[PDB]
């Protein structure tokens, strides 16, 4: 039965809604350098996940880039290199490209970056991490960048659809970023999504294609900030159409294998810490065991994230150590949930 | 005639054959981390292209991301961020990223960076533009480097396929990279590629994945280097249809399109300095005046490249004053050359 587990649902391209929507590039011969597809997909973000209009919605290469995108161009905008802080218990990307010397500092036990850690750091701006679709108590983190004037940015790369105070999480902080990497919920093969006041929008943008703004003529002028960040118009067509198809079935479905979850807990694991009052969208089921363990005491498809960034982050470390991230996609049926909860509970009596 | 010109070709995905490529991908789900398409591409450029044994290929997600993975996996390696001289007539690519601090001298009126701008500073490694197909002295770049003990970058990006003493100018240096954006002749929507020595190979794959090594499980260990750098399995699957169909025909007729301006040289008008023995593959015909001019007096499609990174480098500021850049493609009729040919004439005759 749970043999047949896999951690992504089974993902194939609608050839004919690809093909109708790659014809606009095809009549113009323009695949890239913001086709004619960039605007289809923003567009879909925007009115499918329910962007506010006070944001700018711009669709990069991937998560990575996304993040990376985002931090050049504010950093174009401020005129300097500007130095933030993320969590260890996260992805590589916030200490990577323009963050390659952000500083890692632990979480608290709510699964985001500990506030209480940073009190005697010099820096710009912090990045707190969504864990895989669960959300902080994003208000905290909120007031305590208006209040110490700090830049606020959400990795919501596995968090694309969990709202907080009835609004979609990516609304929150100066930005956040969302992955369409293939292993995310609405992703397919590679792709990331900027989220981010309209402020910021233009270097932004710009900054995707070198710093380069041809608007400006003979004052087009390039940034070291800058790289090859943008989506290619191939990559936003096989995202579109799958979100098309797709994303309404994901977040309903989704919400399901949460409720089933929450109503059913094997004994001794607790859910992720998470600050919604709706199930959360989440990449994958996060469960924290009460003592450290070992993957493969698990007789099925699993996984443990985050390996902290800096291993002497205490709290980072009990997390990994504790963490259980069980499959999440639609193609999983509630008998393999239930058979799931079975083998959990006998793991919990002989460990 | 002149109305029709285009930069690049019309580029329309060959459906039958990508979806061929991508049922490798839909079968088992894997359409990026190295999908089933990768080895393919690299393997196609390899043959194709005609590599040596002694030099990894290794796709990536852009020509920029193919530098900056090359740069980061070599950074991790030597556990050191390295110094690179990069020339100020190129493509910003070189100043961004982890080359985002290089230092930036003139170029020589050969075209490529000025070795005498070098000899008296500290670097680790140069980067040396092939303008537009275009190569320079390589072994003079070879040989100082040698002697020097600096590394050595061809930035190749619109250079794929112009051959030095009798072997692909990307077998040179320790490393070279190519662009396969739609503006270049062997590109499709977006897409680079590494040709590097073996030695650095490893850490450059891992470096396009976070630095992460999955063969090593839980000592895999993320590098403040790196990034997400690869390419997606969706992109290898139009580059390498394009190619399949394409390669060996821009290979003859690029060369044929240069054998035309060669033996009908506009007047006061000289090809782009190359070292090639014979006829270079071009991204463009780029053509310089005997002095400065605006392309705005051009009355056809035309482009100037590269505004130099450092506007204060006088050769690079001088060759991007008298530079005109023509649409070379297999699009491109004989007709049409012997127009462009007949209408410089006559700029000559005026200006
Ligand atoms: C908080 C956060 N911020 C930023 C990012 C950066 O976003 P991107 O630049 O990636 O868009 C991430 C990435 N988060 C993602 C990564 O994108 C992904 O590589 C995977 O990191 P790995 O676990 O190292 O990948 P891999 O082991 O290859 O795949 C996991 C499972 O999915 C399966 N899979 C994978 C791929 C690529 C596929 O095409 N099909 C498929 O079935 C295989 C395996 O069972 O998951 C992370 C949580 C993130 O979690
Ligand atoms: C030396 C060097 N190193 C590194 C790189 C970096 O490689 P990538 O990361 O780009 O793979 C480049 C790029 N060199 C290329 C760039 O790839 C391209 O953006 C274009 O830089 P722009 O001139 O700023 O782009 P754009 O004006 O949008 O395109 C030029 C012409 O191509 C036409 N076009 C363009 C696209 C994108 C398309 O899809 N279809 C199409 O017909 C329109 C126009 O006439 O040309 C450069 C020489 C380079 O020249
Ligand atoms: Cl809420
Ligand atoms: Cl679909
Ligand atoms: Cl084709
Ligand atoms: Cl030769
Ligand atoms: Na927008
Ligand atoms: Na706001």
């Amino acid at each position: 039965g749970l043999e047949k587990l896999t951690w992504v649902s089974e993902k194939k391209p609608d050839w004919s809604n690809v093909q109708k929507l790659i014809a606009a590039c095809e009549a113009t011969n323009q695949y890239t350098n913001i086709g004619p597809i960039i605007s289809q997909l923003e567009s879909f973000i925007r009115d499918s996940f329910l962007i506010e209009e006070s944001k700018a919605v711009i669709v990069t290469s991937n998560g990575t880039s996304a993040l990376h995108a985002l931090v050049g161009g504010i950093n174009r905008q401020l005129g300097r290199e500007l130095k933030f802080v993320t969590q260890s218990f996260t992805f590589p990307s916030s200490n990577q490209g323009p963050l390659k010397d952000s500083i890692i500092v632990d979480i608290d036990e709510d699964g985001g970056l500990d506030l209480n850690a940073v009190k005697n750091i010099e820096y710009d701006g912090i990045i707190v991490t969504n864990i895989h679709g669960n959300v902080v108590d994003i208000n905290k983190y909120v007031d305590f960048c208006m209040n110490h004037n700090k830049l606020l940015i959400f990795d919501n790369a596995a968090t694309g659809y969990t709202f907080y105070l009835g609004k979609n999480s990516c609304n929150y902080g100066h930005a956040s970023i969302i992955s369409f990497h293939h292993t995310a919920p609405f992703g397919f093969g590679e792709g990331g999504c900027i989220i981010v006041d309209r402020l910021y929008e233009n270097n932004i943008r710009i900054g995707l294609n070198f710093g380069l703004d041809n608007s400006l003529g003979e004052k087009s002028q390039y940034s070291n900030q800058a790289s090859n960040y943008r989506m290619c118009d191939l990559n936003a067509a096989f995202i579109l159409s799958y979100l098309q198809n797709n994303y309404k079935k994901i977040i309903n479905r989704h919400s399901e294998i949460y409720e089933i979850y929450k109503n059913n807990l094997p004994k001794r694991f607790k859910l992720f810490p998470n600050h919604s009052k709706k199930n959360p969208v989440c990449s994958s089921i996060c469960l924290l065991f009460d003592k450290p363990f070992r993957l493969d005491k698990i007789p099925f498809l699993s996984r443990k994230y985050y390996k902290p960034l800096d291993l002497s982050s205490p709290v980072s470390l009990d997390f990994y150590q504790r963490i259980l991230c069980i499959p999440c996609n639609i193609d999983l049926t509630d008998r393999q949930i239930y058979e799931i909860i079975g083998v959990l509970n006998e793991f919990a009596d002989k460990n």
